[PDB]
């Protein structure tokens, strides 16, 4: 037989929708023990105010996981710095959200969970803590010592992963460098088949500049660099298509036969996903030892606890992490 | 009111323009139909691919009357060289530059409400030894503009580009407070005097992801988008401000926009090809008058074939059509 898996869920910053959104996910019935790492007055207080119920059962290494009845939720506590307020950034709390992070992160690390989900966090308020912080990808490959982790962002089969990520527009072209699109390239090849259990993936993959380059008239980067990777690779026996231009590789007759697309860069790859599931939207982290999936928005201060939450997205980041968990286990 | 003439050019005769207008021709119009082009051209590449096809000569001292289906009103250019479908013969280089310039004349005296371009073939017109340094560069030259603007647009969305081919490298730099300033002000004009939008909304797409947040992924947004836009938001113009160019393309926001401004080339064009594609037309702003082009190449390798698809030709007349009803 198997056992019931456990997921471990970090709601976020205090103040913001995470909580929200994470006792309406307990209103359901999950196949997983989620062990939710936060604060219990916080979860107790803010379901009060949405006018739901919750009742908390503890983290219980030493007994067996148990699927999540509806109405309830697991606690790994973790203790706020200071009282919270929804919708108001409080500075000491921000030792709190790292604090759930990292113990979240550990123990994905540990085998205690088979995967991580994210609530939304607000990076202003952890730095003035004097964390230095730039996002949980940056915050997860720095702890889990990972080489390298590649961002993803998915809807149903339409999955897109960024070479590069959160860096200004004017520092991209010098970073697309050989190293960097084999390691990319690598890792997107190999969680496709050990985390998303495609045995044999197809990746289209974007040109750096419009139109490719079109034949060097436009941009060098994809004949000195980005087509040779590519044929590298492909003589490894991966399956590769491109590099294409962006404005023309989102098509029926690309993706129908593609498993992911790479971009280059953020804004080239995340547009046209997000025009095409508002909610919907899942962020994935590939090249962790670990499965990490996200909700793929803000915290939302001005919504914390008035009740007009979209937990849309939290859903779909559960159920993709359990989908997932199968493929690993 | 009263019919309006519009002026098409097909282009490059050995390329799929010919094709395209012919196809064109086999419905009914709105307005009426002037086809700058040689009447051999079009009525050889009709019987290549058995398509009826009659010819009537432009009359400007009658009025104009609305094309009736299986008709085109001719404007006369004659070819220099024969035509062979597929084939480039630089010397009708002449003749397609001779047609490009008599409905730019047109469209700048009115004689012609909109300029519909079919697609042209730059290096023929080179190697025939024609100063030609693009398309759209020649009516901007020839009306004298001093600046254009490209746009991508189909019935529900609009996208507007501060910056078109270049390469992504030299994208920032190029992203100047002059150049912002000339882009956003042509833009909101145009809005209002070619699509006829009283109060245009307009949604600016930050330049670094997330807009910059703060600054924390890059300065542009702070030391150059921002104060461009507060400045126009100053003079009524309705900007919002700054989006991150992933959350931007939304109702919320969309549904509440006339246009969006992209910084860049693969900022914009996507979303707007995956929400539409084929319905996408181009539209040139800047000029002294509307002008819309088809979104393909010459594709010699078509021409006379029967596999055309006048697909996007019409679409670009359709909505060249729509901005005139919306202006006059
Ligand atoms: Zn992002
Ligand atoms: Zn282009």
């Amino acid at each position: 037989m198997v056992k019931t898996q456990r997921v471990v869920i970090t709601p976020g910053e205090p103040a913001g929708i995470g909580p929200d959104l994470v006792v309406q996910l307990a209103q359901r019935e999950w196949p997983v023990e989620l062990v939710v790492c936060a604060d219990a007055t916080l979860l107790t207080n803010r379901a009060a105010m949405l006018g739901l119920p919750l009742t908390l059962r503890p983290y219980s290494p030493n007994s067996p996981a148990q699927p999540q009845t509806a109405g309830t939720l697991t606690l790994l506590p973790v203790a706020l710095r200071a009282p919270v307020t929804a919708g108001q950034l409080a500075v000491e709390n921000g030792h709190y959200v790292v604090e759930t992070l990292a113990r979240a992160c550990d123990g994905c690390l540990n085998g205690e969970f088979a995967a991580l989900i994210t609530g939304p966090v607000h990076k202003g308020v952890i730095n003035d803590a004097g964390i230095p912080f730039t996002g949980h990808t940056e915050f997860f490959e720095e702890r889990s010592q990972a080489k390298k982790v590649v961002m993803m962002l998915a809807t149903e089969e339409l999955r897109v992963a960024l070479a590069t990520t959160h860096l200004p527009l004017r520092d991209i072209a010098d970073a697309i460098t050989p190293a960097l699109l084999h390691e990319v390239i690598a890792i997107l090849h190999h969680d496709l088949r050990t985390k998303f259990g495609i045995a044999e993936p197809r990746i289209l993959v974007c040109g750096l500049n419009p139109h490719a380059g079109e034949g060097g008239h436009m941009g060098t980067e994809e004949i000195d660099t980005i087509i040779p990777v590519l044929n590298e690779l492909r003589a490894q026996g991966m399956k590769l298509n491109g590099p294409l231009p962006a404005d023309t590789l989102f098509q029926p007759k690309y993706l129908d036969n593609a498993d992911a697309v790479l971009a280059m860069y953020h804004d080239q790859g995340l547009p046209v996903l997000k025009y095409q599931g508002f909610g919907r939207g899942v962020n994935i982290t590939l090249g962790l030892p670990f499965i990490r999936t996200s909700v793929d928005h803000g915290t939302a201060l001005e919504l914390a606890g008035r009740g007009k939450a979209d937990v849309g997205s939290f859903i779909t980041a559960l159920n993709l992490a359990i989908k997932m968990i199968v493929n690993t286990q």
